[PDB]
């Protein structure tokens, strides 16, 4: 309808698409939304994994969101440094009832001057990144601070989404969706968290992810240095 | 050598039940992952999502894991004489047979399901039985070479059990670490055991159009079965 709730994720080469679909399903499932993938121009954006999406709306043709949700991947580098994504987030959030991330996009926000003294978890393993950007890091799992809810890492975004559905309506319509996407895991191993896998399973994850948090490092202190200025 | 996974991309299915487990399957070592329709191109989820089939029927490659998601879609997939002889052509040299949510009403159309144990989505699990299964209400449930989860999330589950198995639990818990996969659902309505009374009864309600719809095809497609 005419009178819809506008919710818009950012859509980026490299994304990680479980960032965006995971919520996307959660709050697609909710009266009268309309829901936006927005880039520089509508048309195909390559997920990291491969899988196509396709953006609806330019930066320029975006409506006024109700909310603007950040994904994360291996493509936010890019848009740590992206002028006009920046100014987008920066113009949508100045108006919005929510600014929300998941996973390493709070790390977009932070490159946006969003996180500045405000409560913010991303990623385990890029969770030393956030203080930088001015954030108060928190080891939780969503994490609010007034109108900003942001996500831990890629599968966060469900239990970020029925946060989120209870804010915009009630406990009852996100237990309703709860109950409907039959959200009561039971995961076949317990390795979901640095501090519960295998210390096996952990220093393998760090080795791989080394050579992106210290390219993820200069970024973002290059983004901190532009907040400063 | 490269393990072949191939998903049942239709019109009207429910996303996570794909993407879920895509993002975690296409996280292994030497896999590649297509996503089936009739012709490739444009697929529209039930929730206005598009999505790319990369492959057709016949482009194909013999598929180690045939996975069928479920959905608004799959209505008109278990009267689909195509699909379902698509889906037997796959099930007869695949590794794994599998679904999540009601792609295993798709799996029952097909006649795989007869006399083996199998879940489904909490609210269409009376199904299953007219479809020959032994109904199991448990999340994630394995008969031989036969894997089915339970309602839509349950993919991530199904996922990262289907990973053990294909390469070994060291494999699966460095990809559920990856994926951060410790959920900490903020309400406890995720099963009808558990959610409250007045929840239930508004989750059945909302159900009660489809769930009447899909009866009525179950048995049409048990009657093919049996002629």
């Amino acid at each position: 309808s005419h009178m819809a709730v506008q919710i818009g994720f950012l859509l980026f080469p490299e994304v990680q698409q479980l960032d965006l679909t995971g919520p996307h399903d959660v709050l697609a499932s909710l009266p009268d939304v309309q829901v936006h993938l927005i880039w520089k121009e509508p048309g195909p954006v390559v997920a990291s994994s491969g899988l196509v999406l396709q953006a609806t709306t330019s930066f320029a043709d975006c409506p006024p969101l109700d909310v603007i949700c950040i994904p994360g991947g291996t493509g936010v580098g890019a848009l740590m440094e992206d002028p006009q994504a920046l100014a987008f987030i920066r113009q949508q959030a100045a108006r919005a009832r929510y600014v929300t991330s998941v996973c390493t996009g709070s790390l977009v926000l932070g490159a946006a001057g969003l996180l500045q003294g405000k409560r913010a978890t991303t990623h385990w393993a890029y969770h030393e990144l956030l203080a930088p950007l001015g954030a108060i890091p928190v080891h939780e799992r969503v994490v609010r601070d007034g109108n900003l809810l942001t996500g831990a890492g890629i599968t966060a975004g469900i239990d970020f989404a029925l946060t989120l559905a209870a804010e915009l309506f009630d406990a009852a319509t996100a237990q309703r969706v709860q109950l409907q996407l039959e959200y009561a895991p039971a995961p076949p191993f317990n390795a979901g968290s640095p501090d519960t896998a295998p210390a096996s399973v952990v220093q393998q994850a760090r080795q791989r992810a080394a050579d992106s948090l210290h390219k993820r490092r200069e970024i973002t202190l290059r983004a901190a240095a532009r907040l400063a200025a």
